[PDB]
């Protein structure tokens, strides 16, 4: 599935994502766009042989198992397949996790270098929340 922008800003903020560690909505909105373009279906190979899966691009390295990333670990205890659902809720548990591990939002690359310390509000400007 893909998302609209303020859907997908509806469907964070119904499953608990807004200010979560402290980051607002449009922080999440913004990693969903450059990481997936709010794709639940995106994947992307890394060059370890880990695949990012869903619409924050969630890794195979530390978070889930896909059965083809040797040495990982599956920290939020489901397939990769998941990630890709329409249904985003195993993304955002998965994610709030992730955003709890000591960096933050930094997790994410891409929000780091696209997002952190830009006007993320204007990812929910217009949206009825
Ligand atoms: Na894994």
């Amino acid at each position: 599935k893909v998302f609209g922008r303020c859907e997908l800003a509806a469907a964070m903020k119904r499953h608990g994502l807004d200010n979560y560690r402290g980051y607002s909505l449009g922080n999440w909105v913004c990693a969903a766009k450059f990481e997936s373009n709010f794709n639940t279906q995106a994947t992307n190979r890394n060059t370890d042989g880990s695949t990012d899966y869903g619409i924050l691009q969630i890794n195979s390295r530390w978070w889930c198992n896909d059965g083809r990333t040797p040495g990982s670990r599956n920290l939020c205890n489901i397939p990769c397949s998941a990630l890709l659902s329409s249904d985003i809720t195993a993304s955002v548990n998965c994610a709030k996790k992730i955003v709890s591990d000591g960096n933050g939002m930094n997790a994410w690359v891409a929000w780091r270098n696209r997002c952190k310390g830009t006007d993320v509000q204007a990812w929910i400007r217009g949206c009825r929340l």
